[PDB]
């Protein structure tokens, strides 16, 4: 449970990951 206090930082980072995964959906057509 050493990453329990990190959850507050990962929760805000994941939201940023959802933006990168979609960016690939567009360039995929190029």
């Amino acid at each position: 449970s050493n990453k329990g206090a990190i959850i507050g930082l990962m929760v805000g980072l994941v939201v940023i990951a959802t933006v990168i995964v979609i960016t690939l959906v567009m360039l995929k057509k190029k």
